[PDB]
RNA sequence: CUGACUGGGGCCUGUAGAGCACUGAUAGGGCUAGGGGGCCCACCAGCCUACCAAACCCUGUCAAACUCCGAAGGGUCCCAG
RNA sequence: AAGUCUGGGCUAAGUGGUAAAGGAUGUGGCGCCGCGAAGACAGCCAGGAGGUGGCUUAGAAGCAGCCAUCCUUUAAAGAG
RNA sequence: CCUAAGGUAGCGAAAUUCCUUGUCGGGUAAGUUCCGACCUGCACGAAAAGCGUAACGACCGGAGCGCUGUCUCGGCGAGGG
RNA sequence: CGCCUCCUAAAAGGUAACGGAGGCGCCCAAAGGUCCCCUCAGGCGGGACGGAAAUCCGCCGGAGAGCGCAAGGGUAGAAGG
RNA sequence: CGAUCAACGGAUAAAAGUUACCCCGGGGAUAACAGGCUGAUCUCCCCCGAGCGUCCACAGCGGCGGGGAGGUUUGGCACCUCGAUGUCGGCUCGUCGCAUCCUGGGGCUGAAGAAGGUCCCAAGGGUUGGGCUGUUCGCCCAUUAAAGCGGCACGCGAGCUG
RNA sequence: AGCGCCGGCCAACUCCGUGCCAGCAGCCGCGGUAAUACGGAGGGCGCGAGCGUUACCCGGAUUCACUGGGCGUAAAGGGC
RNA sequence: UGAAACUCAAAGGAAUUGACGGGGGCCCGCACAAGCGGUGGAGCAUGUGGUUUAAUUCGAAGCAACGCGAAGAACCUUACCAGGCCUUGACAUGCUAGGGAACCCGGGUGAAAGCCUGGGGUGCCCCGCGAGGGGAGCCCUAGCACAGGUGCUGCAUGGC
RNA sequence: GGCGACACACGUGCUACAAUGCCCACUACAAAGCGAUGCCACCCGGCAACGGGGAGCUAAUCGCAAAAAGGUGGGCCCAGUUCGGAUUGGGGUCUGCAACCCGACCCCAUGAAGCCGGAAUCGCUAGUAAUCGCGGAUCAGCCAUGCCGCGGUGAAUACG
RNA sequence: CCGAGGGUAGGGCCCGUGACUGGGGCGAAGUCGUAACAAGGUAGCUGUACCGGAAGGUGCGGCUGGAU
RNA sequence: GUAAAAUGCUAAU
RNA sequence: GGCGCGUUAACAAAGCGGUUAUGUAGCGGAUUGCAAAUCCGUCUAGUCCGGUUCGACUCCGGAACGCGCCUCCA
C-alpha cells in the first residue's frame, strides 16, 4: 500500500477560471515538494487553462513510500483570496479537489479452463447434409459465473471454439474492469465527494499567511514555503494525530 | 556371337559413416572489445564486477541446401566366359 | 496326413493365446562388495541421558518453522 | 484527411441484428417464440418510397376463455375390409 | 504455368509432390579481340585535417577479395586491376 | 523487323458472366451421408512429485514434463456403394456396453453423530412431469432414491411423423 | 420557580469563544479573525406554575373590495 | 376552454440622478495627422519575472510596479541563512538584596561576541585630629515590575 | 555568507554599429555648484592611476577647472577598419581594520557581438526636439551608463 | 311474487403503481457560442411557415413598445 | 434610401 | 484461414534511394485592462527483426498490430 507508487489527481472546485489557477498552484506544491523527498514525478494526463492554470492535472509519484505521505491530501482544498480574476479588490472563495490513488496492477487475463465449459452441438439452419450431421457449433459456459458464448458461424468447430473463447474471455475482461472503474469511481467521492467550499480538509487564506488542517488543527503561517513545497511538518502534524486514532482503552 | 549376367583391368562419383578445415548453429570454461551496473569523479581519469557479452582459445557437440575426409556399391570402356 | 519322438533348461501366468511409461520381497541364473563367533542379521533384553533448548515463538521447550548441529560420567545417549 | 456529397425526417435486435436466447419491462409456476422499450442499425431509411392507418384476409405470429380421445391412457361398440 | 541456381536425388545420367530456398524477361562500344604490365580481402603498428572505414608507409597474409545482377561450379601459374 | 502468342510447343485476326427453370452423356476415376483405415482433435485413465492443504507431498489436490486406452466430437485419407447405401429432430419399439446417476457391498477421510468428499466392487432393476425453441444440446419450474453417459448405418421413414 | 426573549419589526447589551466552520432563521437577512444576529457567561427585557413551540380558524388582508378594488403603459376590454 | 405539483421573495409600472453606447451635436489634449530623433535586433549597466539557493530579506504589479522604496549593500548597512554567545536583556524608567561602587590602565580566552581574571581612586554633609560609619551622581551581581520585535493585518488606522 | 546566483523572459537605460566619422597636437566660449581629518594651487618622483612635497582659501579673494561640442593643422581611405570596447591574462594604484565571493581607477596584451535592427513601438511643437560637456546631493571607495540640476550649440513640421 | 346476497358477462369513473420516455423548477463553478438590453454592432417585438448543435435565422404580413 | 471588421470577463457590501 | 492495403512527430495526413512536407497544436514574442481572434518567429519524425545498396522512413523478405474483402456446393 504505502510502499507503492501512487497517483495524484489534481482538479477544479468551485471557483471557475481561479479554482483551477489555484489547482496549478497545489501542482507546483507536490511537484517541488517531490524532490524534497527524493521521488519521481512523471505527468500523465493535464488540460491547461489559458490562463496559466490546469483544469485536470494526473501526475505520479514513483518511489518507494509514496502513498505512506501523500496520502493525507486527499481532499477538498479551500483558498480565500483577492484573485488575479477579480478587479474590484474582493476576498474570493473557491475549492480544489485532490485525489490519491495507488497506481495498481496492469495484469493480463487468462481463461482457468477447468472451470470452463464447452458444449457442442448441431447446428441451426442451412448447410444441407452437412448441418444435420456435423458438429460444427459450439457454447462455452462459464461455470462460476454462468454466462454463456454460442458459435456456430463458420462450419469448423474448432474455429467456432476460438472465437468462443476469444468472446467469452473479452466478455469477462470487461466485467472485471467494470467494478475496477466502480471501485474507481466510489473511492473519489470518499476523497472528493462534492468538492463545496465545506467538506474542506485545508484553507490557504492568502490575506492572513496561514495554512490550516482543520481536521486536527494544526496551522503554520509559512503560506509561501508550504505552498513552495514544504509540507512536511503538516504530514508529521497529522502522522502523530494519526497513530493517535489508534488509542485503544 | 555381338546379349542378359559373370571374371580381371583401368577411369568417373561425393551418398552411408564420420568430421568441424570452410558456411552456419552450439553448452560451458578461459581470455578479453563495447556496452549494463559500478565507489565515484567532469577539472582529467581510474578501480571494481557471482552483470548482458564481440572476437580469439580450450573442452563438448549439431547440419538436406556445411565438408579437411569418405566407403560399400554404381556407371562406362577394354579383353575373356 | 505325419513323433503324445529323444536329450538339457525355463514358465505356473492358460503367460503362451494382442499394448506403454512406470510399479513390485513373482521366479530362476550370473555377478560386486559388505557384516559375521574382533558373535553377525532378525527378534527379545536394556541404556538411549544430560547444561535443556540457541531462533520461532505468552508452550512450540529431546518429537512446527530457523544457525551451525558444542560438549560429560562413557561401551554408546544425536541441544534429536 | 478524403469525397461528387457524406443518411435528414421518421423508424430500429425489425419478413432486416452476425455476436444473440443482446439488456430491461410485461405475460407464465417456468417464455430461444410474443408484446412494450432501449440503440455500437454486422447489414433501416424516404415513389425497387419512409412512417402510420379504420375496414377487409381460408395469409403468418403470440395470449386467453369456452369445449374436447389431442393427450395422461386407453376401453368398448357399429358397419366396409 | 516458360527459363536459370542449390537441395530433395539413394557418390554416373535421369528422377516426383500445391516439398525446402532463391533468381531471369537484362545488360556492356567495352564489361569485346590481342599484346604488355600488375595482384587481393583482412589483422597490427605508424601518419595534418581524417573518424571503425577516404588517401599514404611498413610487417604478416594462398585466397576467405574480385569476377555487372541469383546460386553453384570455377578462378591470382587469372577468368581479377 | 513486328509476339507478357508469359496458359511462355504458341486453338481464332477477333470473346465475359449466370442458371434454385434446367437438360443429356459419364464417374463411387471425385465431394456432401453412413461405414472403413487413421486417432492430430475429442473423451477417459495413468507416470513424475514442484507446490497446496495452520501442521503434513499423496484426506482432498498435482507446477513443469512423461506414457496410454477408447473410437461418442471435429478432422485426415478417398477403399465398397453416384444403372441411388433417403438425410436433422420427434414418435414408437427396444437391446447392449460400463468410464455407475440411483439402489446393494466396501477401503481411505482433514470420518464424533447426521450428512458429505474420494477411490474400489457391482450392469439386477430403476432412472418423473412440465415452460421455451424444429431443435439435438441447453436453460428454467415442480418433484425425485436418482433425474447417468455412450454403442446399435450419430439404432429404428418397405414402422409413423415431416 | 421556572420559561421565553435582547440585529430591525420589537421591550431588552456587553465580554470571551468561534472564524461562510459550528450554527441561528417568521420575513429582511446573520457567520469568511474585534458577531449587540452563532455557542457560553454577566447584565438586561417579558410573563409567571407556568413559559415556549408545532398544527389549524378569524384578523391584520379595501389581498374576492355589499360595506369596501380595479382593467391606456403595473395582472386585467372579448379581433369585429 | 384551461389547471395542479414543485419553486422563487420577488416578478412589475412610471419617473430621478448617474454611468455607459461599435447614439448625436459642439469643443480640446503631441490624440492622430505633419515632421525630427529614437526603442524592438547587438554588448554592457540597472530593476523585475522565473529557476536555483542553507538564505538568494521585504515592499512595489496594466496605464498609475519594473535606473521604483534604495539621494551610494565587501564589514556596517541588514530586515535573510549558518554557526557560537545573550537572559530585566542594546535602551527606558521606577521596586528592592549584597555591595558600596564611580571611571580608568592590563591578563587570558575565543573568529569576535562573550565568559573567567587584576589593579588603583567617588563628590554631599556630618561624629569629624577617631577607627572610619552612614545619606549621596553613577557602577556591579540576587531578584523586580517591566523592556524588545523590519513578526502579522495599508481590508481596523493617522499622517505622507 | 547571502542580498551581486543563470537554462531563460520583460521594462528602464549607456555604448555602439562610421567619413556630417575616428584620431592626434595645438587655440578657444559657459553656467550652476562645491570645498577646514575639506578643496586643493604650484613643484618634483612615477607612462599612468598616484605619491612626496607644499602655498592659498574659514573662502565673487584660494581651488576644484579640463568645460565639451567648437576652431586651425596634420593624419586613418571605406575594410568588423585608426569603426566598436566587450571578454580574458598579467602588472599595479587607492579607499578601507579588512577587497575571495564583491569595489573602483591605471598600464600592458587581448579586440567580441554589432553593417542601423521582424511583428511592433516611445518622445518631442522653440531655444523645443537632437547633440555636448559641467555640477550637485548620498558618499570611506564605489559597480552613477541612474536621479536632480546647469549652461553650450540648435532644427523640421502642424493641411487639417 | 318480491327479495339480502351469491354467481356470470360487459361497461363507466377514481386512485396507486410501471421498463422507458417528455419537458419543467432548482444549483456561489462546467462546455459551446453571444440572441436580447446602446441603432447591442443585421432596429426590436409579433402570428405563422420552413430550417439549423444551441441561443436563433430567414420568408410573408402586422406593431412602435424603434432610431437618428 | 441614410447610417457598423471584431466574441467573451464565473464566484464574498 | 485466404487475398489486398497500411504503421511517419502532439494529433491528422503527404512526397521521396541521398533534402526543413503541409494544417492545427505546443513553445518565445508582439497586440490587448485581460483573454480569444490576429500578427512576427519557432519546434519534436518514420513498429520490431533480417536482407539489398556506397547510402533505406523510402526497396525486398518475415513478425506484430489496424483497415478492407472473401470463407461458397452439400
Ligand atoms: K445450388
Ligand atoms: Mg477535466
Ligand atoms: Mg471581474
Ligand atoms: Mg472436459
Ligand atoms: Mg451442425
Ligand atoms: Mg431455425
Ligand atoms: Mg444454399
Ligand atoms: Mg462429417
Ligand atoms: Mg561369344
Ligand atoms: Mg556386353
Ligand atoms: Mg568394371
Ligand atoms: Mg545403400
Ligand atoms: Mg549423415
Ligand atoms: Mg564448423
Ligand atoms: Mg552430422
Ligand atoms: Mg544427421
Ligand atoms: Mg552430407
Ligand atoms: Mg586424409
Ligand atoms: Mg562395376
Ligand atoms: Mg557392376
Ligand atoms: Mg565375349
Ligand atoms: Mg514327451
Ligand atoms: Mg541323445
Ligand atoms: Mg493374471
Ligand atoms: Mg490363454
Ligand atoms: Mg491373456
Ligand atoms: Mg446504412
Ligand atoms: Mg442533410
Ligand atoms: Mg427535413
Ligand atoms: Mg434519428
Ligand atoms: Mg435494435
Ligand atoms: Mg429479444
Ligand atoms: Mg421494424
Ligand atoms: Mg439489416
Ligand atoms: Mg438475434
Ligand atoms: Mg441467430
Ligand atoms: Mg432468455
Ligand atoms: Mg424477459
Ligand atoms: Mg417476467
Ligand atoms: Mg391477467
Ligand atoms: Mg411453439
Ligand atoms: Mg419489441
Ligand atoms: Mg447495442
Ligand atoms: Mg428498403
Ligand atoms: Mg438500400
Ligand atoms: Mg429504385
Ligand atoms: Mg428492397
Ligand atoms: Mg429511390
Ligand atoms: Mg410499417
Ligand atoms: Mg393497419
Ligand atoms: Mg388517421
Ligand atoms: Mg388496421
Ligand atoms: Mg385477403
Ligand atoms: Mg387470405
Ligand atoms: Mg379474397
Ligand atoms: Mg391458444
Ligand atoms: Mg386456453
Ligand atoms: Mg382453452
Ligand atoms: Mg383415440
Ligand atoms: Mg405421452
Ligand atoms: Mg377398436
Ligand atoms: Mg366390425
Ligand atoms: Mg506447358
Ligand atoms: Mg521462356
Ligand atoms: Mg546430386
Ligand atoms: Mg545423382
Ligand atoms: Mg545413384
Ligand atoms: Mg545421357
Ligand atoms: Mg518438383
Ligand atoms: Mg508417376
Ligand atoms: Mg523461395
Ligand atoms: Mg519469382
Ligand atoms: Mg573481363
Ligand atoms: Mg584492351
Ligand atoms: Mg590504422
Ligand atoms: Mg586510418
Ligand atoms: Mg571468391
Ligand atoms: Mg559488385
Ligand atoms: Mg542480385
Ligand atoms: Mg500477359
Ligand atoms: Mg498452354
Ligand atoms: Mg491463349
Ligand atoms: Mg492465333
Ligand atoms: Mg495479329
Ligand atoms: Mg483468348
Ligand atoms: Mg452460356
Ligand atoms: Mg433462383
Ligand atoms: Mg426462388
Ligand atoms: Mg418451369
Ligand atoms: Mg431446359
Ligand atoms: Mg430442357
Ligand atoms: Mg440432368
Ligand atoms: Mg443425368
Ligand atoms: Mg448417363
Ligand atoms: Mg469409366
Ligand atoms: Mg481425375
Ligand atoms: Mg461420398
Ligand atoms: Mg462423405
Ligand atoms: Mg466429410
Ligand atoms: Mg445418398
Ligand atoms: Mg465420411
Ligand atoms: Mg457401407
Ligand atoms: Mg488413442
Ligand atoms: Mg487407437
Ligand atoms: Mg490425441
Ligand atoms: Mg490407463
Ligand atoms: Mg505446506
Ligand atoms: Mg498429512
Ligand atoms: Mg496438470
Ligand atoms: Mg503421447
Ligand atoms: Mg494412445
Ligand atoms: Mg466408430
Ligand atoms: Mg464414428
Ligand atoms: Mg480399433
Ligand atoms: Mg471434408
Ligand atoms: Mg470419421
Ligand atoms: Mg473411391
Ligand atoms: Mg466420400
Ligand atoms: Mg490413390
Ligand atoms: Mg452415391
Ligand atoms: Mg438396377
Ligand atoms: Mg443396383
Ligand atoms: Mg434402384
Ligand atoms: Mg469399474
Ligand atoms: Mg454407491
Ligand atoms: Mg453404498
Ligand atoms: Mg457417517
Ligand atoms: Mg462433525
Ligand atoms: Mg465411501
Ligand atoms: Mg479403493
Ligand atoms: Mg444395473
Ligand atoms: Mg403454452
Ligand atoms: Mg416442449
Ligand atoms: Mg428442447
Ligand atoms: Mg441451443
Ligand atoms: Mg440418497
Ligand atoms: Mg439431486
Ligand atoms: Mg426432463
Ligand atoms: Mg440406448
Ligand atoms: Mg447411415
Ligand atoms: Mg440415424
Ligand atoms: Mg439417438
Ligand atoms: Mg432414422
Ligand atoms: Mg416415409
Ligand atoms: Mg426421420
Ligand atoms: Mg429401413
Ligand atoms: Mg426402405
Ligand atoms: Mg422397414
Ligand atoms: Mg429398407
Ligand atoms: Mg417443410
Ligand atoms: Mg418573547
Ligand atoms: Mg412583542
Ligand atoms: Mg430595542
Ligand atoms: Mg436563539
Ligand atoms: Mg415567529
Ligand atoms: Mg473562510
Ligand atoms: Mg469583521
Ligand atoms: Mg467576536
Ligand atoms: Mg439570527
Ligand atoms: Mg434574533
Ligand atoms: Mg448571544
Ligand atoms: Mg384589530
Ligand atoms: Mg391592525
Ligand atoms: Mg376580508
Ligand atoms: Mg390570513
Ligand atoms: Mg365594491
Ligand atoms: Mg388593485
Ligand atoms: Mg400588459
Ligand atoms: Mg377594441
Ligand atoms: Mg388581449
Ligand atoms: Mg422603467
Ligand atoms: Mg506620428
Ligand atoms: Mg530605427
Ligand atoms: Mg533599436
Ligand atoms: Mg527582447
Ligand atoms: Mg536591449
Ligand atoms: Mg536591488
Ligand atoms: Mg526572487
Ligand atoms: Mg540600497
Ligand atoms: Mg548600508
Ligand atoms: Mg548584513
Ligand atoms: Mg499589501
Ligand atoms: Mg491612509
Ligand atoms: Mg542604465
Ligand atoms: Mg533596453
Ligand atoms: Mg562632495
Ligand atoms: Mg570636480
Ligand atoms: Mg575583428
Ligand atoms: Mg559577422
Ligand atoms: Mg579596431
Ligand atoms: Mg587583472
Ligand atoms: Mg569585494
Ligand atoms: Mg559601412
Ligand atoms: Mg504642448
Ligand atoms: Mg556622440
Ligand atoms: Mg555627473
Ligand atoms: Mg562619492
Ligand atoms: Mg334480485
Ligand atoms: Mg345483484
Ligand atoms: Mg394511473
Ligand atoms: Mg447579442
Ligand atoms: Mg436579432
Ligand atoms: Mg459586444
Ligand atoms: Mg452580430
Ligand atoms: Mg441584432
Ligand atoms: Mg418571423
Ligand atoms: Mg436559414
Ligand atoms: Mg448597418
Ligand atoms: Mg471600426
Ligand atoms: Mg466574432
Ligand atoms: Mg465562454
Ligand atoms: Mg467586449
Ligand atoms: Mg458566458
Ligand atoms: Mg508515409
Ligand atoms: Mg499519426
Ligand atoms: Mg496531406
Ligand atoms: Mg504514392
Ligand atoms: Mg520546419
Ligand atoms: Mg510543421
Ligand atoms: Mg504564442
Ligand atoms: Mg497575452
Ligand atoms: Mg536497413
Ligand atoms: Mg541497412
Ligand atoms: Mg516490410
Ligand atoms: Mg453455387
Amino acid at each position: 500500500m504505502d510502499e507503492r507508487d501512487a497517483i495524484v489527481e489534481i482538479r477544479a472546485g468551485t471557483g471557475g477560471e481561479e479554482a483551477a489557477l489555484f489547482a496549478r498552484d497545489l501542482f507546483n506544491m507536490y511537484l517541488r515538494f517531490a524532490e524534497e523527498m527524493g521521488f519521481e514525478t512523471e505527468v500523465l494526463d493535464s488540460h491547461p487553462t489559458d490562463l496559466g492554470g490546469f483544469s485536470k492535472v494526473v501526475f505520479e509519484v514513483r518511489g518507494p513510500g509514496a502513498y505512506g505521505t501523500f496520502k493525507y491530501e486527499s481532499g477538498v482544498h479551500r483558498v480565500q483570496r483577492v484573485p488575479v480574476t477579480e478587479t474590484q479588490g474582493r476576498i474570493h472563495t473557491s475549492t480544489a479537489t485532490v485525489a490519491v490513488l495507488p497506481k495498481a496492477e496492469e495484469e493480463d487475463f487468462a481463461l482457468n479452463m477447468d472451470e470452463i465449459r464447452i458444449d457442442v452441438m448441431r447446428a441451426s439452419g442451412p448447410g444441407g447434409q452437412g448441418v444435420n450431421t456435423t458438429d460444427s457449433a459450439v457454447r462455452v459456459v462459464h461455470l462460476p459465473t454462468g454466462i454463456m458464448v454460442t458459435c456456430q458461424d463458420s462450419r469448423s468447430q474448432i474455429k467456432n471454439r476460438e472465437k468462443a473463447l476469444m468472446i467469452l474471455r473479452s466478455r469477462l475482461l470487461e466485467m472485471k474492469r467494470a467494478e475496477e472503474a466502480e471501485r474507481l469511481r466510489k473511492t473519489r467521492l470518499a476523497q472528493i465527494g462534492t468538492g463545496e467550499r465545506s467538506e474542506k480538509i485545508r484553507t490557504y487564506n492568502f490575506p492572513q499567511s496561514r495554512v490550516t488542517d482543520h481536521r486536527i488543527g494544526f496551522t503554520t503561517h509559512d503560506l509561501e514555503g508550504v505552498l513552495s513545497g514544504h509540507l512536511t511538518p503538516i504530514l508529521e502534524a497529522l502522522k502523530r494525530a494519526d497513530q493517535e486514532r489508534q488509542l485503544a482503552a
